[PDB]
RNA sequence: CCAGGUCUCUCUCGUCGAA
RNA sequence: GUUCGACGAGAGAGA
């Protein structure tokens, strides 16, 4: 993705938007307890903790565009994937007005507590002026799509999270792009049949995570993988996307009934932004926050992994690989083992950088043991061979409890973090369990313990 | 005082409804 | 007491 133009908001006609400059993570009650590196990532340009300029270094993330046509691989691999896509055998109908916006089967409801994006952001409006969960009216919204209509520019955020030490000084924060309530709607209508499918199949069939529940679904994936595994990671993946990748998806999209809307992908890789005071254009990447967004990266993934592979292994039956995605994240299987060192290299000829799965400095084999996915390991259970725990490394379980946004939260932040924790056995459990009754308002909680965790989890496929 | 995207899953709270 | 459902708000994690 390639930034095409840039240049003050007051003369293209558009608001100079104004954003805070304060994080809302402050330390909290068990800052000093636990262990753990990561502090709240850079927001304004002043940053006392800042090694290089600011605002060069977080749209840096803008590569540069690689290809503009489809190639012969990418063509092959279209038909693949959207022929595998065929046999959900999903409804291609327009979702009428009132359902994207106010949920259906499939489909949760607009976000009532987050920007209407604009104009109603610089206009003074949230989205509860305009939307009501129980009246359910269309009408007022329908107003302000005849007014505004649709393709309207992104607003651009500063992500306010926690981050590694190297990325703060370094000023890799990350982007927000607000889509327009209108744009979100319009999306809605033309795909939220599309999202409901997606949502309803995760598995081998879609090669999509989304709509999946980590803690019941990890046991079915072992199963659904075949012999040998393969894996990698991206850098960037979002920004790094050629718009040719934007048209072959758009043929998938063509081949399985979705013709009329398939120019709504065009507002995509072709993008107006505003940030602050500037305004500019991009054109190839997938932006933030649009509907979809989640959906289409995953898409995306599955065509990248049978271009990539058609074209490093000459001659390969695509119908042997069963992948998910979820976004740019996947777990991946053959047969035979495949050599993600190989597709890295014929990769970056597609716009794409690959590196080792799990921050690792060489392709190594990808075994049941060393392999991850939504930063989760498989390790089956003791009593229970058959049923698989997703894992998550108490590391960062840690980095999450030494820092809140409102201590009134306190009990609900923790009691969550204890339903991650206990899958690393109960001697680490109760070990953490013990750090955070080692202070006051630690003892005053009230925690389950891994008896009561690990009961209803079983209970849960009863 | 507020400001800060799209989704997915889980948990907590509050409402009405259930022998 | 608790369970169960529907519907609203909060929060965590993952992409």
């Amino acid at each position: 993705g390639e930034i095409q133009w840039m240049r003050p908001s007051k003369e293209v006609g558009y608001p100079i938007i104004n954003a805070p400059s304060k994080t809302k993570l402050e330390p909290s009650a068990f800052h000093y307890v636990f262990e753990g590196v990561k502090e709240p990532a850079v927001l304004t340009k002043n940053d006392p903790r800042l090694k290089t300029d600011f605002e060069e270094a977080i749209f840096s993330k803008y590569v540069g565009n690689k290809i503009t046509e489809v190639d012969e691989y990418m063509k092959e691999a279209v038909d693949h994937y959207a022929g595998q896509l065929m046999s959900l055998d999903i409804n291609t109908e327009q979702m009428c007005l009132e359902d994207a916006m106010y949920g259906t089967d499939g489909l949760e409801a607009l976000d009532l507590s987050t920007s209407a994006g604009y104009p109603y952001v610089a206009m003074g409006k949230k989205k509860r002026d305009i939307l009501n969960k129980q009246t359910r009216d269309t009408k007022e919204m329908q107003k302000l799509l005849d007014t505004y209509g649709i393709n309207l520019p992104l607003v651009t955020y500063v992500k306010d999270e926690l981050r590694s030490k190297t990325k703060v000084e370094q000023g890799k924060s990350r982007l927000i792009e607000a889509s327009s309530l209108n744009d979100s709607v319009a999306m809605r209508m033309a795909f939220g049949n599309l999202y409901a499918a997606f949502h309803k199949n995760p598995g081998v069939i879609t090669g999509s995570a989304v709509g999946c529940d980590p803690d019941l679904f990890w046991s079915k994936i072992p199963v659904l993988m075949e012999e040998k595994l393969f894996a990698f990671d991206y850098t960037g993946y979002d920004a790094s996307l050629s718009p040719a990748w934007f048209e072959a998806l758009k043929m998938v999209l063509e081949k399985i009934g979705f013709g009329d809307r398939v120019d709504y992908i065009d507002y995509l890789n072709h993008s107006h932004h505003l940030y602050k005071n500037k305004t500019y254009c991009v054109k190839g990447g997938m932006p933030s926050g649009m509907s979809g967004t989640s959906i289409f990266n995953s898409m995306i993934n599955n065509l990248i992994i049978r271009t990539l592979l058609l074209k490093t292994y000459k001659g390969i039956d695509l119908d042997h690989l069963k992948m998910i995605a979820y976004g740019d994240d996947v777990i991946a299987s053959y047969p035979h083992e495949v050599d993600a060192s190989l597709l890295a290299q014929s990769g970056k000829d597609y716009g794409l950088t690959m590196t080792p799965a799990d921050k690792s400095a060489t392709f190594e084999t990808v075994t049941w043991e060393n392999v991850t996915f939504l930063k989760r390991f498989f390790r089956a259970d003791e009593k229970y061979p058959f049923l698989i725990h997703p894992v998550m490394p108490m590391k960062e379980i840690h980095e999450s409890i030494r820092w809140t946004k409102d201590p009134r939260n306190t009990q609900d932040h923790v009691r969550s973090l204890c339903l991650l924790a206990w899958h690393n056995g109960e001697e680490e459990y109760n070990k953490f369990l013990a750090k955070i009754r080692s202070v006051p308002i630690g003892r005053a909680l009230d925690l389950p313990e891994y008896s009561t965790l690990y009961r209803r989890w079983l209970d849960s496929f009863g």
